[PDB]
């Protein structure tokens, strides 16, 4: 006879933590990674600062997340230094607090793993100094992060005096990089060397990682991947979002009923995302361009913008009859994947936040180009010049984009047959999207390594 104990390791006795930066390009992936790990039937932990937490809360639907709330840390007002000094010091002691009271509760299983954004790489100290693993997610693309990493490593002069000459960057397994494609900094003036900090210290921990992800997938950055992967064990997991337990965004409703109202390929949508803020001049260029191209448009045009607008109770929409006859609609925020994966989105003018550019490759909307900082003008050169899936705008070569720029764009993306070419690329992405997350590819399968190799005692 035999006699003893069998113990079972499973997703459902199994508590992953995730822990996002409180912006909404860095929320979302996030977001996503989680619902798909409480797919796979682990528990998951959201933590997310109280000012995101009624966004998160609103977002999330059927349930299988559990959501907690921390101190935000920071009160927004402040500059960035110290704004985020006080914030990592908040968030530290506030996160070691949930993962102290989940190993000892007994309604869950103790944290086996805190997933941490990856630019805040301290995470990883209060994960191992708690006994924990850490798994550091990217929200930005293997190629410009591998671009932070040089930067990091300080082999390469990235000092730029644009005035004197013009300089052309190679790194290994990238394409030439113009001075205009490298990942923009000098936009943030006497901050440019914080918001650089940030970003390159990504890199501090990485050989100490205990999972490195990425939201992307394999084939889209397949040179950069493989470097990558041979001096670091990186997951490519992405896309994050689902193909076409979920989000679900704010004037869903509105936009859906607008854009079904609409003609199939008629409409160019446009966002500069969450984050970044155009002068009223350069919102004087799109909103000409817009109200004079063929085709309808939709602009996200957040509320603390709305003032930037050329024009006392500033309105949460807006629509209209454009010069050229077609219909626009300008509202405060939308369902960004619902509306780029809308039969009536003909392309999609974005300022290439990664999550943007993602979204649009996962959907195959063919793409306008206005970068404003970080890595949108890195993504930018990939989108235009490597995945072909879309145009960047030429600004005096910070420069203002005129409207007569934006038309030529719109133009070609969307009438010419170079545009129809672009539109075919973007379809094959948004294929080989769909590949990479489905059963036995290469984001499915990195992702089942991350939560298989959990389970492991
Ligand atoms: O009207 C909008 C505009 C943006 N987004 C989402 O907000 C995120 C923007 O992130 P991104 O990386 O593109 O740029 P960021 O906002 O960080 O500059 C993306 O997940 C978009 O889908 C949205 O849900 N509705």
């Amino acid at each position: 006879s035999h006699m003893g104990t069998i113990e079972i390791s499973s997703p459902s006795k199994t508590h992953i933590l995730a822990f996002p930066f409180p912006e909404k390009g860095h929320i979302n992936p996030m977001l996503h990674l989680c619902n798909r790990l409480a797919s796979k039937g682990f528990r998951v932990t959201l933590i997310t600062t109280i000012s995101t937490y009624k966004d998160v809360k609103n977002k999330i639907k059927c349930g299988l997340i559990n959501l907690e709330s921390i101190p935000d840390g920071t009160d927004k007002n402040l500059g960035m230094n110290g704004y985020f000094n006080q914030f990592k010091n908040s968030v530290t002691e506030s996160v070691a607090g949930i993962i102290e009271e989940y190993k000892l509760g007994h309604d869950f299983p103790p944290p086996k793993v805190l997933i941490y954004d990856s630019t805040m790489p301290w995470m990883l100290d209060v994960a191992h100094g708690h006994g924990i693993l850490g798994a550091s997610l990217f929200t930005q693309p293997c190629c410009v992060s591998v671009v932070y990493y040089h930067m990091l490593q300080g082999t390469i002069d990235f000092h730029r005096e644009q005035s004197s000459s013009s300089k052309v960057l190679l790194l290994p397994c990238l394409p030439p990089l113009e001075d205009r494609d490298l990942p923009e900094f000098d936009y943030f003036k006497e901050d440019s060397g914080f918001v650089s900090n940030l970003l390159l210290n990504q890199f501090l921990n990485i050989d100490k990682i205990d999972y490195v992800l990425f939201n992307t997938f394999e084939m889209l950055e397949s040179e950069i991947a493989n470097w990558m992967s041979n001096k670091w064990k990186i997951l490519t997991i992405g896309p994050t979002a689902p193909t076409a337990n979920y989000l679900f965004e704010t004037n869903t409703e509105v936009c859906m009923k607008w854009l079904d109202e609409r003609e199939p390929n008629s409409v160019i949508y446009v966002s500069f995302g969450s984050i970044a803020s155009l002068t009223e001049q350069q919102m004087e260029e799109i909103s000409q361009a817009l109200f004079t191209t063929n085709f309808n448009f939709l602009w996200v045009v957040r509320e603390e913008e709305r003032t930037k607008l050329p024009n006392n109770n500033n309105p949460s929409s807006e629509s209209f009859t454009t010069a050229a006859g077609k219909l626009g609609l300008i509202i405060n925020w939308c369902p960004q994947l619902d509306v780029l994966r809308h039969e009536s989105v003909a392309c999609f003018m974005t300022h290439c936040g990664w999550n943007s550019t993602l979204e649009a490759i996962s959907s195959g909307v063919p793409m306008i180009c206005v970068p404003q900082w970080v890595d949108q003008t890195t993504n930018a050169k990939f989108i235009q010049d490597v995945w072909k899936i879309g145009v960047r705008v030429n600004n005096n070569g910070g420069g203002l984009v005129k409207k007569e720029e934006i038309e030529r764009c719109i133009k070609e993306v969307c009438e010419s047959e170079k545009g129809k070419e672009l539109k075919r690329n973007a379809m094959k992405w948004k294929d080989l999207s769909k590949e990479a997350v489905s059963e036995g590819g290469s984001s499915d399968t990195n992702l089942e390594y991350f939560a298989s190799t959990l389970l492991f005692y």
